[PDB]
């Protein structure tokens, strides 16, 4: 009734109540969307997280590394939303790099099989999902994934940054494909957010010293950002994903909206 | 009922029914916004043009080069909206480069007095409007200005491109100020759009090679644009401006949204 | 007498007399550099090809996907240059994407095992060579890898473009490591160059539309390039690589130099 | 005899012995260049600074704001270097923004006439000098100006940043012109350097508190930079300008080499 009114949207990436995907979905439903959810290997767990949302939604299994799951995803989605119905939107909210790729180990010690899995889940799957779901999206429709700005190097995030860089590259090619169906493809670049994955990634670890470093991030980002940033509130990010899912950005595709308080636009 | 319900927005830059400001305004009103309009020097023209908008809005004189128009702008707006009310939106849609600064006249032959005036009108004025209107805007407010991608050089557009490069820089500073009031400041980079002036120009009003170069760019644009581009429909651009004026992009500032068909993301 | 007098540099990636590595090497020797060469799998080929260089240089086997070749690389180089000597330069000029990842095969149809191998060879390997050779490089040393601008998507190049996006990211991390040894790490973004493989490809070895798309890009390139571009002369590119290997760009790292005719700076 | 050997180069922008232009010139002469110098209104003063260089060089007056000076510059340069001789290189090392545009006053309080002069001297003059000197440059030749990265906002530099943004835009157009003469146009982006202009600009002021802020800059940049940065040494910057003046970057034009220790490539 208020933004995503009448729209049918698939949302992946819910693992905890802190998941950004969790907040995408809540906000999406507040704005009137019928959701299909997608989840990984704790189906038990996430189903329990899922019923805490404002409305009911089918929950499907998707191992983005599983060629079978992907191959049947369009069919399983259709049974959930009704034959003769298509999707209007798709949220890719998936990330993974093994620890060996992240603040722990030095950059050079991440083995390639590890980095490869990371890139598989974090960049490539954005294309898989497009391949799988694009055949059942409506014209006017929207695909959006979650990104962070990898344009400069930083401590800790290491191969996850590399993976995001690739993600941004994949998104411009996906958009050429999506364009044939009248569908947009975009990334949202968030500033940092205190999801359980984040507070875990690092700090812990590197180093150990700190979940006070998590606090320092939060304070520093809020400083850099002209309109401030609150790392504990995923709502501003979720509002941005929702705008891309609406009809209000009808001419933007293959890019990156930054929902980061404007921090990327300031040197300090 | 809509995107922009209850919002008090000032729109500048309407000169004819084909000005992009004209369609920003049309869309804003359809979306529940109450407007104040600003026009430059043909007020009788702007009066008859703006009478065709879906709802009546007061019209104020503002030459952006006029120190006194700026000094009085806040007062004059407050009169118009009711003392004790403030603006939720400002739209800067003003641009000009003298004839020596565009088209056939060689890049090197633009006199600095011409360049200076162009940058005055085209870049700096985004600061001055910011300075005048922020003392009367509400937190959560939005300032949006019109841009086009100047990261690469091109034929015909010449000093106007330089003007836009500066504007993108100005916008980043204005965001730091607007932050202090809880106000965002962003630009929309449009694709080429067929206004009166652009048509005359492609018609060869600034020489024929300038005209033919621009028509090439226009054709190339739509080809590259993964979702195509329609240079004769300013609506997709107006909707993007409204997206920024709304509460649904609350964490973007100092930034540029590309309402351009995805074109800047494709080499070819 | 010249640019690179007394410098001990390792060059990889020579496969034929038209490999850009081949001309990097030719130019380096003309400029006083003493080389060690690395070749991948047709060593007898690389032997007869590299015998035509202005001076003899030892040739070492290195499959970048081979864990053992990397483990032994530092030892094998030291043998070759004399124990107690170190490298002043490393040139990474290696790239590969399987057939499913380029050309006519649809973007979406590349299997991840093909993409993974491409990124292995094309992006990650820049890390591993860095890891192997930095323990044996001198302060003031220079690592340079071969790139092309992937900031925008394009036809035919597909996953290879993604690979390069990742490489630019990797290069930024490698710079942080190379810093600790007083070593710079930069990439050179070349214009398109007519190697054996590129000619076969423009000849339609990966389908004809891929070929014709690439020839378009090549023509467009030279038109845009303010100083023109000659796709058949890899020398300007080799000189740029040498510029980075020299002491005359001592304060650039984590960075990309565009040896491309100025083309990426012009929309048209 | 060693890099700029045989090359005739104009260098503008010498005001104190701390001037970057001062170090450009010294290094240029160390590498074998015959220089023409250009200076502003303290001809007395700078002549005295000038004789402290390694060799003798004609010194000419150039008020870049003076249309007369510019109009006769090519003629005055020819008499200094010999009829039938052309230049191979041009260093634009000129900057100016009035204080009202810099850390003192708030961003919005800089009047346009002030910002305009700033833009005139800092951006536009780069084109003037090209217009003036391009008719007497050799093919293969090089124009280079000094820039700093304006891509994000920062405290203090305010309208000087805006001016640099415009500078970068002007440089891509200059390159289209220069290209017709076989001449390259590029910018060097330096990290910060303790020239007398810098330590004065700001700190003093804003604020007052500190020339300890100058110290803090220096420490922080050296941190961000993978290879470190020493704000007291202009030699690394001067080496980079010299590389662009050489034949070793023959395919780069309309861009920006960063001589900033790699700081722009790291988020921290
Ligand atoms: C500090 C400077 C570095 C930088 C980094 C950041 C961030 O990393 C921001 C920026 C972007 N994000 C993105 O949101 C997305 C959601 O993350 P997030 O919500 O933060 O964490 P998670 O809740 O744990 O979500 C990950 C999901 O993935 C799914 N997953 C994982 N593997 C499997 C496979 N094999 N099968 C099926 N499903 C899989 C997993 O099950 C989860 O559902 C993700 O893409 C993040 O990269 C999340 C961030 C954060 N701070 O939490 C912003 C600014 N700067
Ligand atoms: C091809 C590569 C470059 C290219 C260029 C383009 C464009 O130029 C696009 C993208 C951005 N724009 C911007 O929209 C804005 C609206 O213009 P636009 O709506 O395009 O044209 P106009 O209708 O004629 O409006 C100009 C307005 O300005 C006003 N103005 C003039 N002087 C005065 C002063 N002294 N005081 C106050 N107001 C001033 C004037 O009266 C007009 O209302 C403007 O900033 C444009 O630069 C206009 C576009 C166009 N196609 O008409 C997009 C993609 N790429
Ligand atoms: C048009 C838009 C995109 C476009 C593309 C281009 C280009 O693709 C340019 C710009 C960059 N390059 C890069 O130079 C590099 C040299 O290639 P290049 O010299 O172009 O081709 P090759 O001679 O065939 O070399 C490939 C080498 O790799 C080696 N290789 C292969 N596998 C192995 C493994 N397993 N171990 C060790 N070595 C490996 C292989 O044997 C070869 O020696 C390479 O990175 C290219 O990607 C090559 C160019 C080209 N025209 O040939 C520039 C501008 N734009
Ligand atoms: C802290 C983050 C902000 C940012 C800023 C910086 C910098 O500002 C660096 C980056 C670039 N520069 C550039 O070098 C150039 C030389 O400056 P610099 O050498 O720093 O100062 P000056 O010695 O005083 O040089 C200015 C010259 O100009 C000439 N000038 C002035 N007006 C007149 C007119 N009317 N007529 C004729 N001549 C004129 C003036 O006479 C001087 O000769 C200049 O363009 C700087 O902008 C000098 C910097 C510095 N730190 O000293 C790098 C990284 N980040």
């Amino acid at each position: 009734a208020g933004l995503l009114d009448g729209k049918r949207i698939l949302v992946s990436g819910i693992i905890t109540d802190s998941s950004i995907a969790f907040h995408i979905a809540r906000v999406a439903q507040e704005q009137g969307a019928q959701l299909v959810l997608t989840g990984f290997d704790r189906l038990r767990l996430i189903q329990r997280i899922t019923d805490r949302l404002p409305a009911k939604a089918p929950l499907l299994e998707l191992d983005v590394q599983n060629e079978e799951h992907l191959a049947s995803l369009a069919g399983r989605v259709t049974e959930a939303i009704g034959a003769g119905n298509k999707l209007d939107g798709v949220v890719h909210s998936i990330g993974f790099m093994p620890q060996t790729g992240m603040g722990i180990n030095p950059f050079f010690d991440a083995p390639y099989a590890d980095v490869s899995k990371g890139i598989h889940i974090s960049a490539y799957s954005y294309a898989s999902m497009a391949k799988a779901l694009l055949p059942i999206m409506n014209p006017g429709g929207s695909i959006v994934g979650m990104d962070f700005d990898p344009s400069r190097a930083m401590p800790a995030y290491n191969w996850m940054t590399v993976a995001k860089s690739a993600l941004e590259s994949v998104n411009r090619f996906v958009a050429r494909e999506a364009g044939k169906y009248g569908v947009r493809s975009n990334l949202v670049a968030a500033g940092p957010i205190r999801t359980l994955a984040m507070s875990a990634i690092v700090g812990g670890a590197l180093g150990e010293e700190a979940g006070a470093q998590i606090q320092l991030l939060e304070e520093g980002w809020d400083q850099r950002a002209p309109i401030g940033w609150n790392m504990k509130d995923a709502t501003p990010v979720a509002k941005t994903v929702c705008a891309l899912l609406s009809d209000w950005l009808p001419a933007t595709t293959g890019d990156i909206i930054y929902a980061d308080g404007g921090a990327h636009t300031q040197l300090l």
